[PDB]
């Protein structure tokens, strides 16, 4: 009923047998139900919650996925670090589908969600210079350089509303003009609410395909396919990084871990 | 006796003409999302059967920020519309694409901001491929047929989409052109478009050149926009039927980008 | 007993307001078709002029940016005769020449925001206000004068970059809105205040007040260290707003007013 640790991704990535107390649970919160119930996990004497953004069966998209409810939830259980999976197509050449990319800035795009857990009357202005948390991101690129695994060690992720993929015309935008390096749909308000809950949180990007400036553009099917085909790079990259992580982060390099402390308007 | 319709217009009232059209009728249709902009007319064109939709409704009364984008294209889809004509005022971003020409995109950037972007809402979940959101079979007729009126038509364009209904501030409008380097710039085309491929359908705008936008002697404005439309209602109609007696019955897939997104568009 | 009135509105933060100098101090409370203001208005008179001031994140500031009633709020000035708008703002600013403390009295904005109302026009009546010059030139050399003899920094021009917040910009989309969009200040209030103000044919404008670099400076901007600036030029744009206040003629003058005649020609037949 506790946990440090905050997985959120696909399904799957949860491990049964290699993470012990297994349970399962349902949290219910002040912005109605998460996208599932949550798998609560230990893992070398770590409590780790999983929790897939999308729902077990992939039936929430990226535009209705109850975000506040989410990382409320995993707030509540006391979780610390979220480590964040994510599909992601690329816009350069040198960032190839099978690589990973641990972002260190995005660029917001969507249109109609809800972007934050203070809607009045206490009202708050987070600081978001660089949205990630650097504990985690050094630990999974120290994670991922031990495992050998191709991983880009920035990036600036720009998210679009969806679900529709972008146009020809949208997408060299978002390359020469915004000069973003990756895409996708579910970063925020994911990223601004774990920021606001003061979490340490990280996304682990991994490259699915090369948006629609290339050779055969961006399909649902793709995405599906070679995101099957690294889910076990990413499973030991993930379980690496969990056995490495300290009980906390370090303040020091954790940008939200006192977000509220300076963002209240008072 | 079912009502049927392979081909729908969207745009604004008049395009539909009384005595050129047979066997009219008109008929109101419910959907899962509420009712159309308004009710669709159903119409012969040597043996075609054409259902028009004016998306502002018959006395345009429905700014395009609220109008009902599912319920249109679920309309049309439910009567059996394969093609889809969409017609629409544009403002130009470039001096060399003039009030009274007609541009026929190929491209579009969204930059709306709180519509209803997908028919998708779970639990079944699609993402739909719009590298070229038109449908290439219909984008040649149409300019096959200005071609031979002689009616001038550019042939590829980028329609930025803003949400208005305000017109863009100068600063946004340099943005649009100089940054974004949008061609044409108008407020329906999102989400109709998406909507019309989700639906699997073979869409195509045709953006009636307005005004210049922002760098123009005078700016643009609302009434401009209804002055040199009408000026230019005669040249559409013209090409709108031309296009419709070219029309073969099915849109050929190897050239409609939508015509089977579904395939590869579900999870 | 006589209908309140007032030909100024002040939308800004509390503290613009001021009993000493407003003379017939009047609170009073508006309904609009919208609902409710951010607050009750207040009604005042300075030099015989009739003002009204609208906190637009109400006087405790419990209203962020994305939940303020803006039709409401502008509709409410409307109904009470309002015809210039001075709108006051914490602003970032997007480039070294324009600091903090320095006023900017902007001539252009580019909305960025996500999920607001942007009009009163939801139909029947269709309207497309013209927008080329958002803001009305007539109150904008006012300020400007009157920021020159009282010898306030002011640039006098700028284009405002209105975010959707309530977060404050990433690293990545702060380099964008300068180096892409050439945007100078930035802040998330102004649209749609701008966008109503026009549409209800009122003479607006926004005067900045620089608060923080934005991102791309010393240390990145806090919430905390715009509350902590703001108050330290809050004496200044008092003296500005009433010095304003003591030159506006009685109507703005038309051809120097791009929004007071905006339907005649917005409204689609």
């Amino acid at each position: 009923e506790k946990a440090s640790i905050g997985i959120i991704g696909g399904s799957g990535l949860y491990d049964p047998q290699i993470l012990t107390n297994v349970k399962e649970i349902k949290v219910y919160t002040p912005y109605g139900e998460p996208s599932d119930n949550i798998i609560l996990g230990e893992l070398e004497g770590r409590k780790v919650a999983f929790l897939p953004r999308h729902g077990r069966g992939h039936r929430i998209p990226p535009h209705k996925i109850n975000y506040r409810a989410n990382i409320w939830a995993l707030k509540s259980l006391g979780v610390k670090w979220v480590i964040a999976v994510s599909a992601v197509g690329s816009l350069r050449l040198d960032y190839k589908p099978g690589d990973f990319v641990v972002p260190n800035q995005f660029i917001d795009m969507t249109k109609g969600r809800t972007y934050t857990f203070f809607d009045g009357p206490t009202v708050a202005h987070v600081s978001m210079a660089d949205p990630f948390c650097e504990h985690l991101r050094s630990i999974i690129l120290d994670s991922a350089k031990d495992l050998g695994i191709t991983t880009h060690d920035k990036g600036t992720y720009i998210c679009i509303e969806g679900p529709r993929f972008s146009t020809r015309a949208e997408s060299i935008v978002w390359k020469e003009v915004f000069k973003a390096d990756i895409i996708g749909m579910t970063l925020v308000p994911e990223v601004n609410l774990a920021c606001e809950a003061e979490m340490c949180y990280s996304v682990i990007g991994m490259v699915t395909d090369y948006d629609v400036f290339a050779d055969i553009p961006v399909t649902a099917e793709e995405v599906t396919k070679v995101m099957a085909e690294n889910t076990a790079k990413v499973k030991k990259l993930l379980y690496e990084v969990i056995r490495r992580l300290p009980e906390k982060p370090d303040e020091r390099k954790c940008s939200c871990c006192q977000a509220l402390k300076t963002a209240l308007v008072l």
